[PDB]
């Protein structure tokens, strides 16, 4: 009555799991420096590999199989591409040293080989890891083979710790597979998926760093005529990166800002970059030992605001206690919506006080933030590693920044452009209502001080509505007139459904997207991001 299963098909015959022929079973791999105990089990729509590892697994090879020609690949963080690429014509990108870790947490890979983080898909199969709690899970294409790895960053384990589980799903319906992968991720990490999604206003994509409190107050008054729940102050108010409770210019205190917003009937929101401290900040120069190091010196995590930005060492209790105090204080002031940006800084490789992986460090930081703000606060992640944030954040930015222009000829390289922001909202659609609520970035609906056309505004906004994503507007509200108000109202009527991108493996920016059971019934939108055209059907 033996009941173990083995793949029947010829492609699956290439599969090697921890050096073993792929079939159901329990297995052990003993190497010089580590030991893995693992199990392969048949699950609905595929297979699941799980287990435990001890020793020094380093860059642990999990799976090797033949590489498909056309693969949907995924960058580890918000801004980076999720796109279909030819596996064999890859050339190593030039990586800007100011933003190296946005490209990859293991840039040594990306400098030689095509990399995908967390999952990779081909038409009819999905390979995907269900978590990133200790190791960083990634795939590389190495001379025609697709290889799955768990990167432990030289950390040694005296006792067994769990592997990040790997699934291999198979069915002709690729969107279904991605949706089922994401359901498994959500269960593995106890994803937060709020039943209510906030609407709101954000200052960034009109004012940028030039926001003043005078302009903020003008918008706070006008916002009373818009369907906004949250009113969120973005980067501009703070004296420096890390000095979150010190304000600049005409801004009142951080506490005062919250109270003005709340007295005006909005849920107050605030932006921080909580794992980042700039070289000029009070907090860094007061606590130079609080940052990740390289040869005992502070390691640059990225360069922005025209200065070197360092990463907080989230293995340190002093650091976690400082974050806890900060976010507790914010909650006490009345903020209930927190946009937390540049989160990848917390996971940069480097020297930390405790010998834990960068992913373990990251998880401690974001969990600390979660505890501080409480259950009833909404956390929106941004510039963030995706799988390690599941279970912590409520909302997640899943694309590069939008901008007040389309970017018809702008390179797909994670820089701001509405075309690529929207592309990622489409290709990472399946995370929505499974990992978290997807944030496609703000709608820019003004009719002046913008390079966007009316058709572009419609296309972006209606797509986001069909996708049931977060809807946040970012404009000088004075400059939003009848067209912009109408687009918003119509977008909000498209929400509420269960969306699917039906041709997720598309190579030419033309997508067919359906959503069942919206507030407008069943809907379909077909979009072309290069021609900037759409066709929308509503029941
Ligand atoms: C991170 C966010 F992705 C973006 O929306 C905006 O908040 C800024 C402000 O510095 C770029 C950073």
């Amino acid at each position: 009555h033996s009941s173990g299963l083995v793949p029947r098909g010829s492609h699956m015959a290439s599969m090697e799991i921890f050096g073993k022929t792929f079939r159901e079973g329990r297995f052990v791999l003993k190497e010089k420096n580590f030991t893995v105990e693992f199990a392969v089990e048949k699950i609905h729509l595929g297979w699941k590999i799980s287990g435990r590892v001890k020793g020094s697994p380093g860059r642990l090879e999990v799976l090797r199989t033949k590489a498909p020609e056309k693969v949907l690949v995924n960058n580890w963080q918000s801004w980076g591409p999720c796109r279909v690429v030819d596996a064999f014509s890859f050339k190593p990108p030039e990586i800007d040293p100011n933003w190296r870790y946005t490209a990859s947490v293991v840039p040594d890979v990306l400098e030689r080989n095509l990399q995908s983080d967390y999952f990779v898909a081909e038409e009819g199969k999905v390979y995907g890891f269900l978590s990133s709690k200790i190791a960083h899970p990634f795939f590389a294409v190495e001379d025609g083979e697709l290889v799955a790895y768990l990167e432990y960053f030289d950390v040694e384990f005296d006792d067994f710790v769990p592997l990040e589980p790997l699934v291999v799903l198979e069915d002709p319906n690729t969107p279904l597979l991605l949706e089922k992968y994401a359901e498994l991720v959500g269960m593995e990490n106890n994803a937060r998926v709020p039943k209510h999604t906030p609407t709101g206003w954000c200052s960034w994509y009109h004012y940028f760093l030039d926001l003043t409190w005078e302009e903020t107050l003008k918008n706070l008054k006008l916002a009373k005529n818009f369907p906004f729940e949250v009113f969120q102050i973005d980067d501009a108010y703070e004296k420096d990166i890390g000095d979150w409770l010190v304000t600049r210019g005409d801004f009142p205190s951080v506490e005062e800002m919250a109270k003005v917003i709340a007295e005006n009937g909005f849920i107050p929101g605030i932006w921080t970059a909580p794992f980042s401290v700039s070289e000029t900040s009070d907090v860094f120069n007061e606590h130079p030992d609080w940052v990740v190091k390289e040869n005992g010196e502070p390691k640059m995590a990225y360069r922005n605001w025209n200065k070197k930005i360092y990463a907080l060492d989230l293995s340190k209790d002093e650091v976690l206690n400082w974050l806890f105090d900060l976010f507790s204080s914010l909650r006490k002031m009345g903020y209930r919506y927190f946009k937390i940006d540049f989160l990848f800084a917390g996971a940069v490789p480097g020297e930390r006080k405790k010998n834990i992986t960068p992913i373990q460090a990251f998880r401690k930081g974001i969990e600390t933030i979660r505890k501080a703000v409480g259950e009833d606060s909404f956390i929106l992640g941004c510039g963030s590693p995706l799988l390690p944030a599941v279970g912590c954040v409520d909302g997640m930015r899943i694309g590069p920044d939008t901008a007040p222009f389309w970017g018809e000829h702008i390179e797909d390289n994670g820089a701001p452009a509405a075309r690529w922001a929207l592309r990622n909202a489409i290709t990472r659609y399946f995370m929505h209502d499974r990992f978290w609520l997807n944030d496609p970035d703000c709608l820019i609906l003004r009719e002046e001080k913008t390079d966007l056309t009316q058709k572009e505004k419609e296309l972006y906004s209606y797509t986001c509505g069909v996708l049931d994503n977060m809807i946040i507007e970012s404009d000088d509200l004075s400059l939003v007139r009848d067209h912009g108000k109408k687009v918003l109202k119509e977008t909000l009527e498209l929400l509420g459904g269960r969306p699917r991108v039906q041709n997720i493996m598309s190579e030419d920016l033309r997508y067919e997207i359906v959503s069942s059971g919206t507030l407008s019934g069943n809907v379909k939108i077909v979009v072309d991001l290069n021609s900037r055209e759409y066709h929308l059907e509503k029941e």
